[PDB]
């Protein structure tokens, strides 16, 4: 109950202890796993208090005073403010370890290596979605950085009894719109294509491009949302070219810097913030493999090979491999030459597979999700293929949410 | 209690029953996944007459059910026959129908097999009336002349006596009845396949004359009624061999690729109604990224990746150049085309994935259900823009199953 895992291209083991502070739980039990599955199927004053002990308890902790001083004094503040409130306020300090360690925690995120620099924006005193377009903005500027990328969360005040809750309706910050056409294609992205739908059935005046940046659509203490449009200077964009084939810059496509998960939720201590925005920068095959070539996305992958005349009859020439490849090359070689951040998956996943020794290390383990940590293309010629992975849930912790248009009472 | 799968990419939905007709644990519990170990407790393997019947019992019920005599007389004396046969003789024998149908039903139920659509048609070879090492090699060389059937490969399985009181176990040490040797130089190079440095070596020991190079067909170490295990060289005519050229690269022969055209899994554990066959040789035909992947490029085995990029001319300075990818794809165009061109059968994960999506769909249509492990079935290379990487997928177990079993040499008593 001391759990091993193993790395099968060079034997290395690893002794995983953490997993035994687990908490919640996976979808599995010990007749089927559900391990390739998506998605897995207010507090009452009683279940809120052992949450906030349970993370106060880890907090000091990890700053080496636990069962101290300023540790009982704290867990006694937080223990009356329930009881009379129904709730409670994190510090600062509580705040900006909660959102650390949320994403340290994120079992099906790579790019973990990075977990410790994340910078945290308290936005607990927002109170409209004009102000909360006003921090988001400043995220985006503080994160984009001219093209030098920074980790950043924007933290929006928590929910109180579910009919007040702050949102930001769109997946992404930023977006490419997505329109149906009257000849059942579709043009642009095809994953936007209700969310376009909304933004045009609430005013957006849609430019009908293949790659139109979607307006924002932010709801303040449970009101209407409200579109705004990012001010272009802050999006920043990078025309896909090859370094070999000149024919691709003809071929139009464009991605955008910033990748900013804007519809998920942050649990810390109980505490559940619906709002929350929060930013990194790309792993080259999330816009190359995935954005592009998927069946139900651009699904590029047809023009691509075309103008490459490879022979497109028989799936066995490999040719929409072939394809992908030159594609990721593309996407690469045009952020770096732009000069803005982004990593391969051959780097990513060495970093990360240095990320998990330091975790056995130092805390004893680091829960993964290896059908989303290995990556869509080359998986195997990757050294996350080879990793033994325990997937296990820890908090404080990101998790989904509904889609708010499901949820409002308009 | 029903559970839903949904493909995200169609998303076409389907409804499990199956698993509730699963006994054996998969692992995992509420608080953990163990999705990605690759040899979990419960994955791999004697029995007394106690826990024996109901084992037999469940397999009776599933083959009668089956051939629509559920319940029927014949249904009823084959549990009573079974029943006196094990208090009397502590074992029992399976008939050559429900040998049958068990072998079947293993590869059917195998999660983390890509190539199930094809599982009806597997042709069973019954060896159980074998005795001796040399018998087994003149099953062995049977199964490999019909398996091959010059190019035209044909599923196949045979199956060696099971095991009584696990003292008298029959064994195939190879991991695969065809797979190449691999040596341990002074410098600390190998050379052949990484993969088999440790089998090469107990062969050796065993007095087989190693040629020492590159691609040298092993021989069969076979153990029989538990005796030492004795060696014997496949004839050199039906081991089917592919040489690997490139259809653009001319260079690529130059390589001195080659590979075999059988695969024959031959270390696995078959077990029927709680009879347990530690011998069943069991074999296909290969999906490329097995050889082209795998074989090829993983770092631990021959590992061609630098010298092909190296003559393909790629940026191997950076890694975000992607020569790897680049030389990767290469190296699996060149192994279709090679086996399409001598006519030795093979498939593109292209096509054995949206062959398995059309199995699987229709197993939930008739079955109920299909056990399938996403960690293995969604290919090593090209994953998203397989169908199978967009497909939801439960996995637990059913028997009959193909298991794991430990190594005989870690285990053997050497008679001497
Ligand atoms: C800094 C570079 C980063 C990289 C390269 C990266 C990469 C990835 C990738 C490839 C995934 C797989 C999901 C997908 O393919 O869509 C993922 C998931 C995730 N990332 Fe990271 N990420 C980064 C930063 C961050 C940051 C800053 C946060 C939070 C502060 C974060 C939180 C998450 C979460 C919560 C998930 C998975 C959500 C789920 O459970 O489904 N990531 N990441
Ligand atoms: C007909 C062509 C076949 C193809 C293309 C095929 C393909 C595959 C592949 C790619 C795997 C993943 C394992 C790996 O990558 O090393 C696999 C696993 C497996 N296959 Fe199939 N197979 C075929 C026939 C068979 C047959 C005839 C049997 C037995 C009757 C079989 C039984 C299994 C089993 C038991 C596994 C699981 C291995 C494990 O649990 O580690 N397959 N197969
Ligand atoms: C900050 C960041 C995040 C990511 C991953 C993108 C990401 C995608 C989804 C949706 C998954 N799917 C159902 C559409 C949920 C997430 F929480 C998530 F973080 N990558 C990079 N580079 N940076
Ligand atoms: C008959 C057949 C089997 C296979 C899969 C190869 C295969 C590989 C392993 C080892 C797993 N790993 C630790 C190396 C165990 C197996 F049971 C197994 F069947 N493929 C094809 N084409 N035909
Ligand atoms: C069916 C499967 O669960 C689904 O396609 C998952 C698999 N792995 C993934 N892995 C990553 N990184 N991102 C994804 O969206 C998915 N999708
Ligand atoms: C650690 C991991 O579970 C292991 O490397 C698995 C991953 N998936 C695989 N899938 C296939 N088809 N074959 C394999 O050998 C493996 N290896
Ligand atoms: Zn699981």
């Amino acid at each position: 109950r001391f759990l091993k895992v193993k790395n099968w291209e060079t034997d290395v083991v690893l002794t995983d202890t953490l997993h035994l502070k687990s908490t919640l739980e996976t979808g599995c039990t010990e007749h089927i796993c559900m391990g390739s599955i998506m998605l897995p199927s207010v507090r009452t004053k009683d279940q809120l208090f052992p949450l906030a002990k349970e993370f106060l308890d880890q907090y000091y902790s990890s700053i080496k005073r636990f069962g101290s001083k300023a540790h009982m004094d704290r867990l006694e503040e937080v223990n009356k403010e329930i009881e009379s409130t129904s709730t409670y306020q994190l510090k600062d300090t509580e705040l900006i370890y909660g959102a650390k360690h949320a994403w340290r925690n994120a079992s099906r995120c790579v790019g973990r290596i990075q977990w410790s620099k994340l910078q945290v924006f308290d936005a607990r005193d927002c109170t409209t979605a004009h102000g909360m377009f006003n921090y988001i903005c400043n995220h985006v500027k503080y994160a984009t950085n001219k093209g030098n990328l920074r980790s950043a969360i924007t933290i929006f005040p928590q929910r109180t009894d579910g009919k007040h809750d702050f949102r930001v309706w769109n997946s992404q910050l930023i977006r490419y719109a997505g329109y149906k056409q009257p000849d059942g294609s579709t043009l642009g992205d095809p994953a936007n294509v209700q969310f376009t739908e909304i933004c045009i059935q609430q005013g957006w005046k849609a430019p009908r491009g293949r790659f139109d940046v979607l307006p924002l659509l932010l709801q303040a203490n449970g009101n209407d949302p409200e579109l705004f449009q990012i001010p272009p200077e802050l999006v920043l964009e990078v025309p896909i070219r090859h370094p070999k084939f000149d024919w691709f810059k003809d071929l139009g496509l464009k991605w955008y810097g910033l990748p900013a998960v804007s519809n998920m939720l942050l649990e810390i201590g109980g505490l559940e913030f619906s709002a929350c925005p929060f930013s990194g920068w790309y792993m080259g095959t999330e816009i190359g493999v995935r954005d592009y070539c998927d069946n139900s996305r651009y699904n590029i992958l047809e023009e691509v090979a075309k103008k490459m005349d490879l022979d497109m009859r028989k799936t066995s020439s490999l040719w929409k491999d072939q394809a992908l490849v030159e594609i990721n090359i593309a996407v690469l070689y045009s952020f770096q030459s732009d000069k803005v951040t982004i990593v391969d998956h051959h780097s990513a996943t060495e970093s990360f597979i240095k990320h998990m020794e330091n975790e056995y290390r130092c805390r004893g383990g680091c829960p993964a999700d290896w059908v989303w940590i290995v990556p869509p293309m080359s998986g195997s010629i990757t050294p996350v293929f080879h990793q033994e992975m325990l997937n296990y849930r820890l908090t404080p912790s990101f998790e989904y949410q509904p889609d708010p248009w499901n949820t409002h009472v308009w």
